């Protein structure tokens, strides 16, 4: 009926972060974002590295949520140690695709804001 658990596609299975997620309720059953915390309320991961590598994948990610969710949270993953260039771009789109940017530095920060995101259901 509402979100109650984080629905996480099965495609994002084996990352480290699902392998410590545990404070909040999350289940498998593939939807358009990352991460979803609530039925207008999205989450996105993307690896700093894997944009790198694959900057097309984030850009189409946002365009499905463009109609489809309201709120929308961008989980950048930081991996390379010049990772500047890509957070510019990356900040720079989520003004154009109304997106909130979220840095971090590893698997746990992403987690513990995930959790933490949820456990609360507070916009950030």
């Amino acid at each position: 009926a509402k979100s109650n658990s984080i629905i996480v596609s099965p495609r994002q299975r084996g990352n480290p972060v699902l392998k410590f997620v545990r404070n909040v309720p999350w289940e498998f059953g593939d939807v358009i974002p990352d991460y979803v915390l609530g039925q207008s309320t999205c989450a996105l991961f993307l690896s700093l590295r894997y944009h790198n590598l694959h900057p097309d994948y984030i850009h189409g990610r946002l365009q499905s949520l463009g109609k489809n969710f309201a709120l929308r949270v961008l989980l950048v993953q930081v991996d390379v140690k010049d990772p500047q260039q890509a957070l510019k771009e990356l900040a720079k789109m989520c003004i154009l695709a109304d997106c909130t940017l979220i840095l971090a530095w590893s698997p746990e920060e992403a987690g513990r804001y995930l959790e933490t995101y949820k456990a609360y259901e507070q916009k950030p």
